[PDB]
DNA sequence: CGCGTACGTGCGTTTAAGCGGTGCTAGAGCTGTCTACGACCAATTGAGCGGCCTCGGCACCGGGATTCTCCAGGGCATCATAG
């Protein structure tokens, strides 16, 4: 689960934060040969070193080519950051973030590499 | 083969052409003279002609540059699809 070295305008100055189980950093895949989807979605949280300023990182695309991604920046308060990444897990799996250990992959929506 | 417009057809309106006359006069046409211009003619001579050279512009030949034609693609943007 490492950094995206892809995310030139983030990789050098800061470290992804985690929390034992829960890994706010994350590599989604979505085949689905009948309507040809292939593509993936990488999420990763970033802490500052000085203050308590943190972003969110989103990738995502055909699998192999970088696509597209977005940067939302949480310098406000890292609990922001948990709230837009959980959130977003849940709006693009339906599966929680608390209960992702349970992963049941529905039909067109994100599951993760194992 | 399709399409669109402009000319033919037909019909009604206007106006000067045609017609017929009258009248006027410019000039066409005729006639008579006479002169000057061209025919004519003979002699003369030089301008022009045939002949004869002759040199430089042109024909030819070759060779290379440029242009014209031509085709193959360098490369590169429209389009469908992704996410």
């Amino acid at each position: 689960a490492p950094v995206d070295p892809e995310c030139t305008a983030k990789v050098g100055k800061a470290h992804v934060y985690c929390e034992g189980n829960d890994v706010y950093d994350v590599m989604l895949n979505q085949t689905n040969l009948q309507f040809n989807n292939n593509k993936y979605y990488l999420i990763q949280l970033l802490e500052d070193d000085a203050q308590r300023n943190f972003s969110v990182w989103m990738r995502w695309g055909r699998v192999g080519k970088m696509g597209q991604h977005s940067l939302v920046a949480c310098s406000g308060n890292l609990n922001k950051a948990k709230e837009i990444f959980q959130k977003k897990f849940l709006d693009k799996t339906k599966n929680n973030w608390e209960d992702r250990e349970k992963f049941e992959k529905v039909p067109g929506k994100y599951d993760m590499l194992q």
